[PDB]
């Protein structure tokens, strides 16, 4: 349980520090990088999942901050909850 429930205990900035450890692979095992992208797909529950990362627009741009602005607005298409509290 050293992880959390879902994105209500991740902020906006929580969370896209998550995607960051992932996309930029900061972890010290590619192993925890996918443990770390299955755990994105937990928390807003997103369709493509492990695709925000391993699914970048064809012109668009791979980084955390984008997959992470993406849920932003996922969760409002979706209507899902949010991230914590900033």
């Amino acid at each position: 349980m050293e992880l959390k429930h879902s994105i209500s205990d991740y902020t906006e900035a929580e969370f896209l520090q998550l995607v960051t450890t992932i996309c930029n692979a900061d972890t010290s095992s590619e192993e925890e990088l996918v443990k770390l992208v299955t755990h994105f797909e937990e928390m807003t529950e997103h369709p493509s999942g492990s695709d925000l990362i391993y699914y970048p627009k064809e012109g668009d741009d791979d980084s955390p901050s984008g997959i992470v602005n993406t849920v932003k607005q996922w969760r409002a298409a979706n209507g899902k909850s949010g991230f914590k509290q900033g």
